[PDB]
């Protein structure tokens, strides 16, 4: 069965930048919430296995009667698995190899902020903003509606910015772009590169 | 151009089932916000007029450079002023013909109210709940993703509750079912019926 992960740090360890009441709800109310929904469809197809990320890579081949429920609550699972991960509480920049890797796409790391800051911010409804690796190697920009995953498109997340409104909303209100600032102070620089680094591997 | 119509009640009407910070951001800041998005798109059209509900009734037609931000905030807009429309400061309760009619098509107003709240919370994502009458003068309960408005079906709204997290997270939190139930306190039957009137004309 899928497992609720613990956060990797106390739910204020992210002030002031996140409130520890969202970080509360957020994990103990939205991802358990859709740990519980993803593991009510996984038990009707034991046969499939519970490899979240390798069946969201192609969601064609996910049993039609449960397909879009694995897709919102297994992608739910998956990206706030990973965002929990992403974010430090101490204050990071990132190391050599993704700055090198972020220039050679991007040209420099103002203007990958200004794009990925873009993206964050034009989302229009319920979604998540990423960088991640294409099947090229090559990092992109890219944002996705609810919880669809660049999984799915065969892209390897190695950021990651929630920006459903139960995201942001306690301490932010409408001023998502305050949300999306204050995202660049608590990137844990340090697992990005880890992610950038294993997606190179294979 | 399109203006941001006023509450018919005060801020502080609905409490305490919607708070009043709540009413000041969805219309001061949200509402507002679909407004100005909605004028900068049409002034780069303006042989297409200001009539958003015959726009966005066939979007087909909307030129495409600003289709999608019409219906994105052009619908913002119409689904706003149509929910501060839908919402009572005082109880009120259905008018007969709108109570027969869903006895009707529900069965009893509990099985609607259970199809309803269903609707509402099976809305994944941000959008709408409505009870809107159809091509047939039918009663059907539809939800619709983000801003997106029935009235581009060929269907007519009689009911219609946001479910964006920003209409109820400050007061609900998570709770996605208490504020449903909570607007069921605070409809607006004497809009109800008006809608369902015109609709049927
Ligand atoms: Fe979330
Ligand atoms: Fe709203």
């Amino acid at each position: 069965a899928i497992i609720l992960p613990d956060l990797p740090y106390a739910y204020d360890a992210l002030e002031p930048y996140i409130d520890a009441e969202t970080m509360t709800l957020h994990h103990d109310k939205h991802h358990a919430t859709y740990v519980a929904n993803a593991n009510a469809a996984l038990e009707k197809h034991p046969e499939i296995g519970e490899d979240l990320e390798a069946l969201l890579a192609d969601v064609e081949k996910i049993p039609a009667d449960i397909r879009q429920a694995l897709i919102n609550n297994g992608g739910g699972h998956l990206n706030h698995a990973l965002f929990w991960e992403l974010l430090s509480p101490e204050k990071q920049e990132p190391t050599a190899e993704v700055a090198a890797a972020i220039n050679e796409a991007f040209g420099s790391f103002e203007a990958f902020q200004e794009v990925f800051t873009t993206s964050a911010t034009t989302r229009f409804g319920s979604g998540w903003a990423w960088l991640v690796v294409n099947a090229e190697g090559k990092l992109e920009v890219v944002s996705t509606p609810n919880q669809d995953t660049p999984i799915s498109d065969g892209k390897k997340p190695i950021l990651a910015l929630d920006v459903w409104e139960h995201a942001y909303y306690l301490k932010y209100r409408n001023v998502r772009p305050n949300y999306i600032k204050a995202f660049f102070e608590i990137i844990n620089w340090n697992k990005v590169a880890e992610l950038y680094a294993e997606a190179l591997e294979h």
